[PDB]
């Protein structure tokens, strides 16, 4: 932690000076000899060790959050913060945890959010809905918290932004999970000749829930049931109501022909397979949701090679040179794609934001943090959208990125450290 | 130890042991990540030697002559002229290697595939700006080619005691000039606007055009530099057109086919060449993209956008991402039809993949900076974007050294 760090914006020249970075908990991965920025997962520092953690190994990390907690109320050594520690000092001397109020849980869950390095979205960061689940005792009442996130969260197209949080992990051997990597996602198939049906990314998930009973559609937009874990137990099958998936057919405001490419995409995204964690706490399940991004589907979903791979069937209703990549035919299409993704989710009243809208919230967001903050932890490598990036403001932005708790962290698929029953 | 790095893409695993081998920072702390920071932050006898040893040893294990009997006394008359002289010269050999490898190093570059087809000119008898002038304007005949570009790089004498460098002032060997007008606007190219200043206080006569070819500003021996106009027949220009848009042409765009470095420095062994403009041939998005549609570069994309007649009202009809792509198209277009060199981005970012693979297969690794190798455009498409990649500091290298007008003291009363 250097003791004060600059950022400049290479396009507006305006500099920003961190402080924040002070706070940073764990190692990012890199080195003074090595960077590893644009690696995905650089890292296994954890806070906790694995398992139900001795009480010198639980209670400072509960201590650390418990006194931001009190700090960011105007509180540190009030009544009520001495009166917590020793709560949750007696709480893990006789249960090896402790309980999150409902006030920390929601402080907790915002800062997460806030912390996010890769999140270019983050200006909304202080209005989230947090459900509270930690009540909930099987896949069932699972199914029906889901259910009710996606509902309040699609808003009839007026998203909202929400997450839902499950019980706290507690010896490892009764974790709640969401299977799904996304509470909304479309099955993939291999196919007989051996390309792919669907979405490929979702092929191995998908055949999970073949296995435990499915019965798929086969199409190449099915969407996949929920597969949710409760307490520890073997995961269960959920058909989400069609009725709260809200879906946005794919049309574009210049090409009538592109409607004829039967393409459509679901409108809340809702990432359902990592972990939160809150002074100690691991949350396995906590299901979170926005508003896309435009180029997330435009860009990632319908034209990564090992997706849905739409680049070359676009180009030739396009009537393009595909004969060399210097055409730029694949940068034409894409254009066209995204545009075409934008104006749909418009048409319907579904809320999208535009990467340039998006970055150049980013940047103001960057600024509010500094000012009152000192600092914003930003991953440059996952901040720039993946079309078009260097006339986006945030390409010209240099950022600083370090790991701050509350934090959302990845972990295991869940059926590579499973025992089934 | 060994690093894995991935690629999400193809799924394919690299193992990284070169890393190993690396010394100076990356500016990165085992906390915090600078890997988006664009800058991150004359030696002794004492300081010299570990690093003339460690290049000499590096150089003789190359090729395969490592603890010979040349090995050893090269180490010794080495050893001999930092106790003699302070510094010591390298053998033709060694320069050529050392300026191959800095080449073979620079994490920035997505053309390494090219690395060990270099042209090297050793220019370290030169004593004047004249004999300089001399040197480039052979460089860049050399290197242009009628079209068929050729990397190439002149190196000019090392550091002495930094009261004598020699120094190209240019950041390029061929750019255009920038003139501020009173009104606030830009003729010609704003990133050169205060070189094009200094130009004209040194005496240069400014045609003042929107692509005016810059004068070469030249520095030896620490002396005041010298103005120089690089023979026109010399500078290759491209007009830029587009295949389907006649109007295209009617913009009055052009570039230069050459692009030179000539603003870095080049370490080998210790020893510091301070002016080493190198060449090799464009990625067209260095052009269509930066160039271009940088909003403090050209700024043609409003210009382009009207004539494509875009609805130009909301950011989400992407009439910025249109417009760039035709723009970029008639790059390549252009330059592909004056039969001069040029890779797109596809081509350049699939390449560099093989010679990534490549470099991991031979030498153990292969230092990459994604946040530079990624090109400015359609990102994700591009093969690199899906490629993990580790960034260290070998050396040889090229580094980054502060502009001369900055650190001059003038002479000149
Ligand atoms: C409200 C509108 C939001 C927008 C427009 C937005 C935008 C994005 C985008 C574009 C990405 C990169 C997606 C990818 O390439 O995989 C991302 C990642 C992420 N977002 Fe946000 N986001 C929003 C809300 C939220 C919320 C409510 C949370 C949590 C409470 C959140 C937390 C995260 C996290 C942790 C990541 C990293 C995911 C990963 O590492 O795979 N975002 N966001
Ligand atoms: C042969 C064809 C070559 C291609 C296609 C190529 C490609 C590129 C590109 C696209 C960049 C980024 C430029 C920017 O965004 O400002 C770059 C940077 C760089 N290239 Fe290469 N290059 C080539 C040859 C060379 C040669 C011959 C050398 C040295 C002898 C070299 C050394 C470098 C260095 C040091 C950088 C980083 C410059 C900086 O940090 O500003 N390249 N290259
Ligand atoms: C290897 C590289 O880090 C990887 O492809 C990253 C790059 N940046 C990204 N950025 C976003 N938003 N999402 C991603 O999945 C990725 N993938
Ligand atoms: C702030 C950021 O590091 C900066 O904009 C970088 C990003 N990547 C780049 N990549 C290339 N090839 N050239 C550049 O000048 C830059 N600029
Ligand atoms: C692989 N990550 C997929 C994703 C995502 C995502 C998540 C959220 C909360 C918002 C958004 N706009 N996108
Ligand atoms: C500010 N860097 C400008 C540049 C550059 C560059 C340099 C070389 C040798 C090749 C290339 N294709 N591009
Ligand atoms: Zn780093």
């Amino acid at each position: 932690c250097p003791r004060f760090l600059k950022v400049k914006n290479w396009e507006t020249e305006v500099v920003l000076t961190d402080t924040l970075h002070l706070k940073s908990t764990l190692e990012t991965g890199c080195t003074e000899y090595i960077c590893m920025g644009s690696i995905m997962h650089p890292s296994q520092h954890a806070r906790r060790p694995e398992d139900v953690a001795t009480k010198d190994q639980l209670f400072p990390l509960a201590k650390e959050f418990i006194d931001q907690y009190y700090s960011s109320i105007k509180r540190f050594g009030s009544k009520a913060h001495m009166e917590r520690l020793e709560e949750v000092n007696k709480e893990i001397d006789t249960t090896s945890t402790y309980q999150l109020k409902d006030t920390e849980l929601i402080y907790g869950a915002k800062h997460a959010w806030r912390n996010a390095s890769r999140c270019v979205g983050r200006i909304q960061w202080s209005k989230l809905q947090v459900f509270d689940a930690r009540d909930c005792t099987t896949a069932h009442g699972m199914f029906n918290y889901i259910c009710n996130h996606v509902k309040y969260a699609t808003n009839k197209g007026n998203l909202r932004s929400a997450i839902t949080i499950f019980p706290q992990r507690t010896d490892g051997k009764h974790d709640f999970r969401v299977w799904n990597s996304q509470l909304i996602r479309y099955a993939g198939y291999k196919q007989p000749d051996g390309s792919t049906l669907g979405d490929p990314a979702n092929v191995q998930f998908t055949e999970i829930c073949i296995q435990q009973g499915w019965k798929p559609p086969r199409g190449r937009f099915d969407v996949l049931p929920l597969l949710l874990q409760a307490n520890g137990n073997d995961p269960e099958l959920f058909q989400i109501p069609p009725e709260l998936v809200l879906e946005v057919p794919i049309r574009h405001p210049k090409f009538e022909w592109f409607k004829d490419l039967g393409l459509k995409w679901y409108g809340l995204p809702a990432v359902s397979n990592m972990l939160l964690e809150i002074g100690g706490l691991e949350f396995s399940a906590c299901p979170f949701s926005g508003w896309y991004m435009g180029t997330e589907i435009g860009v990632r979903d319908y034209c990564d090679n090992s997706r849905y791979n739409i680049l070359e069937e676009v180009a030739k209703k396009m009537n393009l040179d595909m004969r060399k990549t210097s055409s730029l035919w694949k940068d034409q299409a894409l254009v066209e794609i995204n545009i075409a993704v934008l104006y749909s989710f418009q048409s319907d009243k579904v809320t999208i934001v535009d990467h340039h809208s998006a970055t150049e919230s980013f940047i103001k967001h960057m600024e509010n943090e500094y000012r009152c903050r000192g600092g914003c932890p930003a991953d440059w490598v996952w901040i720039v959208p993946p079309m078009s990036g260097s006339i986006t403001p945030v390409f010209h932005q240099e950022m600083l990125n370090y790991r701050l708790t509350p934090s959302f962290e990845y972990q295991p698929d869940p059926w590579n450290t499973h025992v089934w029953k």
